[PDB]
């Protein structure tokens, strides 16, 4: 039905082996929720836990927190208007929205004592039996959201504004990015159908069109997210450094200019931990390369041996099995990257998130493109280097030409498989898991439905937006640097994106708990990843056009094609950046409107008379250069006399 | 000696043929200098003119103008501190400097009536007999400046600060850029002497070092000019759009959001005029290419025919004559570009200056690099295309191998000649001209020296900073993309730069009138030119390394060298941009310092009692979820009871 006015829920498991140290700590938890000004209510928690629900009781402290937060955006330049006048009648002018209300209640829960909160961060302090502070889903809103989004072909800006109003700015920026990407993916769908139907195979024109589309989509999304950050009032929140509660330290030094005590970590220890990425990256390169070389050698052996029924089908079963198995290897590698990033100490949330995103992007880049890269650039130009692997396979079974159109076919079997297993591990396998959890199964006899709902809500996983960003970034990479082999692939991705905008919505609706509303200026470092996946596309796809249309292949033609495609990409990037700086986006227009919205003769004679008095008190030619003519009129007659006697001789 | 307190001088020639329309207009001029609040003094002007001197009489109007100008920088974000409190005691906290005082007096002279001034802009209005409004040089300051700068090996920041204090921010930014360029040019001087002494000829390592140096110098100058703009308080003055008084218009429309009347020009007419640049550019390409092809064909003919005394010397006389003659052709082309930019109507000063700088950069790029480009990239790989020119020269005189080390020798004869003729047309030819002007030759008998000084001052030319910027940009281009042929050239440029910092200073001292102090955030579009001259260097210089070290030359080796050098340049650019974003420049440090410098139980019980009263006035389970437990303590005992009965079963 509906929530009972509960703003946040803290789980607070109480294990039996450390009960007393939990229990008195539980008392401290209520103390930590009383001095801030939150009303608490303790209830039973399943699986040996003790749920507490917190809401805002006094609206005066909440209005003080709203005014202080708006002041905090005012000093950081996020809010350019007047914050408040130390009295809260301005909340009727700009209403407080549910996302920022939940964000401020979470800040009141989790910030330390010396900025108003009392931090119940579940890692550092004695409150280690806390592990999850989460808001509650509105099931009526989720049902209407899913019913509205599944009944429309396209989404407008009001839906993204509703997502910003409910779930915060990060989820709204993801859904706006996915909507813009899905709308921009119609263009390579149309030209991919045109290239697949008319242009034959491995068209250079399609590669140039993909590079131009990548440039146009990237810069137009940068303009669109600038406009969205101005519209949502979160422009410049990336400059606000947020302290990380898990950040370990040993020195609390002073700031050299201001004097606030800053907790400092030695950067050489962080560099020494960061240097562990290189053996991890090279070990991942070696292991994944050995696995991919073994799989392609196996499928070459099957193409050599297996004669007649299913050569076209059973010639990519190692590739299909690799795409099927790579979620498990990917999950192991992302767990290793998460452990390495937790080991690699970071003081701010944004740097930690950027480093994690970089590690995840590199790992998923390898495990999602290394097979296609080996096929297009190692197997195609020289396939004689993997002969001992076929010797090993022939010796095992005892107990030549390279097809240039291979990277086309293996792309098709790469895409259709990866659109199935990603529909498996993200949609239907969690559906079967929650159905199995549902089929496996006093509370004051008028709130037992709500307590059962919050008890099954806390067992769900916290929603991660970086995984969905990663999936769409890898899809953009497929379009940018491998869609020239199979031009229909973007079309398939288009259909997938229409599912994704709904299905990920369902992933927030029923398959995950409500995320904490966080404010983001942009999608962040994924932008950089997109930029990289643009540039490498101009290196990659056109090279495929030279390597599969070919008579022997020459190095100078390949280098000329790569050079021309990359310089065409750079020229198109400069032209699009020049054009899009002239469109006059309404954010800067509103900023200009806001910036616009936010006898002497007697005086000169009195001044020269004062100068005459000061001269008569005592630079004599300094005074008498000006004191000979001091009025307005006598300048006119002496100028006329100088004109008249100028022509008198 | 010293000026007589004169802030500005207006020349105001009065020709005899339109005397009366001048003379009454002269009266209007005094009116235009009286309502603003300036004291005027009319004096005789030589060569049928009538000089007037204006100073500030009332300091109240000047302080009002200072307060209004500081308010204007406050709304535009240039000045972040408090502007004023509507009373002028804050001028003792931050003293008014002579450059900004002259800038504000020039603004009071030249701005129109509806922002405080009374515009005596010498083009648009009835005041067309005005042609020059100029400040007066301080000859004591100029003498001490030249004596101080000629007696020091290096200049520190106090000298550039003195130049900012006297002549404004544009001249100071030029001298800071020249000082930074001269200090950074020691590095290619050292590695050029090392490559010329030890590495032989056409070193790839020297080309990579030049690319790395170009990257490091460009990004470090960007950081340095950001720091200088923060230090001088002119950070963000490029956002302040300044209206151009020569801008023609036919519609005065309204702003669509604010309502100020904006004078609009149709952009299709501006585009139609801008399209005239392409025939001008292609005509310049064709004419300069024909002249250069004729000159190199002539010198190939002299190398073929002239046998024994001076083949090494008389084999570059067409090139020497081309460098000697190119100032005249360059001046004709810059006059044509100035006429085209005056025809091409612009509404703002910055866009007009950027378009003029782009046209001048393209023309000077052609006339300063096209001979070296034709030698390095047209003559070297295939020199059989210019045989009919030698047939013409042999037919005229009647009445084969290509040296790969040619671009070295012609570079030397290009540099040593261009360091002489630019020392001719900029230093000693104006010296002989002013000596000839001096040798060719009542005023109230105590100010005749000052009147003769201001009479010989007004005949001088207004100082142009864009020409000196252009000369240093072309010198940077020589180092960036042609110093691999002759590595000693940067060394010569180093010596020239030590002259230039003094000689251009002398060009402002005795050879030009005092410029109007204008505030600039940066050196402007020349930065973009430097960036282009960096990137093309990675294309050019390494290509020379492939084209002159070579056995026939292959296309794939040249393309691989160009690709590796350009991608090394891009990688070095990314690395330097990453490193220089971590140095913590003191401008952002000062901005952070300035940003830093600029019981509840009873309340919750009262709120829940008010909720109980509102419930009793009449959502019953909504209230009774919280109303069953409202205090602090009973939550603790019921939580302890839930813990105790949780383990009781
Ligand atoms: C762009 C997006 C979609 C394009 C849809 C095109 C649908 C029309 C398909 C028309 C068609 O099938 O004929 C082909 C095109 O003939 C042509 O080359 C003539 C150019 C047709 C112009 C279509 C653009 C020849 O078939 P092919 O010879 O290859 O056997
Ligand atoms: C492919 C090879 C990498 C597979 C790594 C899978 C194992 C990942 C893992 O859990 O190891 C953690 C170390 O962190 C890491 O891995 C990072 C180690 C990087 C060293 C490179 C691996 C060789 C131990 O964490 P702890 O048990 O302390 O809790
Ligand atoms: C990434 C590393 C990939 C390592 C894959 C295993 C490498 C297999 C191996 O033994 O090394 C040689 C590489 O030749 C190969 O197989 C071809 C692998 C090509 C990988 C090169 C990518 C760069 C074989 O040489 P051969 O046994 O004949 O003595
Ligand atoms: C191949 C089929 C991969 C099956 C992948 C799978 O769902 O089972 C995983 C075990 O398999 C695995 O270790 C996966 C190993 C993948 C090896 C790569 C396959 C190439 C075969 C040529 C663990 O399943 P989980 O723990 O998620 O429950
Ligand atoms: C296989 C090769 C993969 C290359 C990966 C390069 C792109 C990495 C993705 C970029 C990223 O997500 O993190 C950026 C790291 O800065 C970087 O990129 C530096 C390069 C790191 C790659 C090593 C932060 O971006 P920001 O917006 O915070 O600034
Ligand atoms: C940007 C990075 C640029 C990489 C391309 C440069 C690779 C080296 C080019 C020279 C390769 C080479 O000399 O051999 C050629 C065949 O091998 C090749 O086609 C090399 C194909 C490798 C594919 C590399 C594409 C870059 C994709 C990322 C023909 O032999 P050749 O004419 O000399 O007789
Ligand atoms: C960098 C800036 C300036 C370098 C100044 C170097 C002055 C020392 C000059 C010493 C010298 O003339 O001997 C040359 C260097 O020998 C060598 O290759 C040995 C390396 C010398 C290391 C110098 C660096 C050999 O002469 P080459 O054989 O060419 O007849
Ligand atoms: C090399 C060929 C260009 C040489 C131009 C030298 C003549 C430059 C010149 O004064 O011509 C002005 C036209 O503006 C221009 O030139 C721009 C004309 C551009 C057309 C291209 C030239 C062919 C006339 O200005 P107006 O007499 O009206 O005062
Ligand atoms: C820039 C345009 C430069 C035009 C220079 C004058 C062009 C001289 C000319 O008549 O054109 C042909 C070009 O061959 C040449 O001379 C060589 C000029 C090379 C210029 C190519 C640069 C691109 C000669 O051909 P041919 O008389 O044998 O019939
Ligand atoms: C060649 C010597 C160039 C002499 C340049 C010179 O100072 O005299 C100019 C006349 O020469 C000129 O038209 C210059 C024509 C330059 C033609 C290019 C020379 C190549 C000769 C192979 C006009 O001098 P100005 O008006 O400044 O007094
Ligand atoms: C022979 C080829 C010469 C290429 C010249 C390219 C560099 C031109 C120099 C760049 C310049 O000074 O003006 C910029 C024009 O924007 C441009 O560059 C656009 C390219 C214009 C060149 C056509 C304005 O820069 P902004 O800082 O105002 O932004
Ligand atoms: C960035 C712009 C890149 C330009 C380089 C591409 C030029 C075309 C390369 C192909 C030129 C070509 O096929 O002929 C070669 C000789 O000519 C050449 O060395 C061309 C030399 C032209 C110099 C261009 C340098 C760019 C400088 C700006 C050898 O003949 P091949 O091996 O085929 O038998
Ligand atoms: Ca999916
Ligand atoms: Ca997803
Ligand atoms: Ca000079
Ligand atoms: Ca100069």
């Amino acid at each position: 039905e509906s929530n009972f006015g509960v703003d946040f829920v803290i789980h607070y498991k109480v294990p039996a082996a450390e009960r007393d140290e939990a229990e008195a700590g539980f008392v401290q938890l209520i103390r930590a929720l009383t001095t801030v000004g939150l009303a608490t209510e303790v209830r039973h928690g399943e699986n040996e836990s003790l749920l507490v629900f917190v809401k805002v009781a006094s609206p005066d402290l909440f209005a003080k927190q709203v005014y202080r937060a708006r002041l905090g955006d005012w000093l950081h330049g996020v809010r350019v208007s007047a914050p408040h006048n130390d009295i809260a009648q301005a909340l009727q002018d700009e209403p407080v929205v549910e996302a920022e209300r939940l964000r401020l209640i979470y800040l009141m829960i989790t910030k330390p004592h010396n900025e108003g909160g009392a931090g119940v961060t579940p890692t550092n302090a004695k409150w280690k039996h806390v592990e999850s502070i989460f808001p509650l889903h509105s099931h009526s809103f989720n049902k209407e959201w899913i019913k509205k989004w599944s009944s429309k072909y396209t989404l407008e800006q009001t839906d993204i504004d509703n997502i910003r109003d409910k779930f915060g700015e990060s989820v709204a920026f993801y859904f706006a990015f996915l909507r813009s990407y899905f709308r921009f993916l119609v263009i390579p769908s149309a030209f991919g159908f045109g290239a697949w139907l008319l242009l034959g195979q491995f068209s250079y024109l399609y590669a140039l069109l993909c590079g131009l589309w990548s440039v146009v989509f990237f810069e137009y999304w940068k303009k669109q997210e600038v406009d969205l950050a101005v519209q949502w009032g979160v422009r410049g929140v990336s400059s606000i450094q947020q302290s990380r509660p898990e950040f370990e330290w040993e020195h609390e030094a002073e700031d050299p200019i201001t004097g606030e005590p800053v907790k400092v970590y030695p950067p050489m220890k962080r560099v020494k931990t960061q240097l562990l990425q290189i053996p991890f990256a090279l070990a991942c390169v070696v292991a994944l390369g050995a696995l991919i070389v073994t799989c392609n050698s196996l499928e070459v052996f099957i193409n050599e041996v297996y004669s007649g029924p299913g050569k076209q089908y059973l010639g990519f079963l190692p590739t299909i099995f690799l795409v099927i198995g790579t979620p498990t290897i990917s999950g192991v590698l992302m767990g290793a990257a998460e452990k390495l990033n937790a080991m690699e100490n970071y003081a701010t949330v944004d740097a930690h998130d950027a480093a994690l995103i970089q590690k995840q992007f590199v790992l998923n880049f390898m495990t999602s493109y290394m097979a296609l890269f080996f096929t297009a650039f190692v197997y195609i130009p020289f396939g004689h280097i993997l002969h001992p692997f076929l010797n090993f396979w022939r010796a095992t079974a005892q107990t030549f030409q390279i097809n240039p159109a291979r990277i086309s076919n293996q792309m098709f079997y790469f895409t259709v498989t990866a659109q199935i297993v990603n529909f498996a591990t993200e949609v239907v396998v969690p559906y079967i898991k929650q159905q199995a959890f549902q089929k496996a199964k006093e509370d004051h006899e008028e709130e037992a439905e709500f307590l059962q709902r919050v008890r099954e809500e806390c067992t769900l996983e916290e929603y991660d937006v970086s995984g969905d960003y990663r999936e769409m970034v890898m899809q953009f990479g497929y379009v940018a640097m491998f869609s020239v082999a199979w031009p229909l692939a973007a079309c398939c991705f288009l259909v997938n994106n229409w599912v994704e905008l709904r299905s990920d919505a369902l992933k927030i609706a029923i398959s995950s708990r409500r995320p904490i509303p966080w404010r983001t200026d942009s999608i962040g470092p994924w932008l950089t990843a997109l930029s990289f996946l643009s540039w490498l596309g101009s290196i990659t796809s056109s090279a495929i056009v030279y390597l599969c249309s070919n008579s022997p292949l020459k190095a100078w033609g390949l280098l000329l094609s790569i050079l021309f495609a990359e310089h065409f990409y750079l020229v198109v990037q400069l032209a699009v950046r020049f054009v899009l700086s002239k469109l006059d986006s309404p954010g800067l227009q509103k900023e200009r409107k806001e910036r616009f919205q936010t006898h002497s003769e007697k005086i000169t004679r009195e001044a020269l008379e004062e100068e005459a008095r000061q001269a008569s008190i005592r630079g004599t030619p300094e005074e008498m250069f000006w004191q000979r003519q001091r009025g307005m009129q006598e300048t006119i007659e002496i100028g006329r006399r100088m004109i008249e006697q100028q022509l008198a001789a």
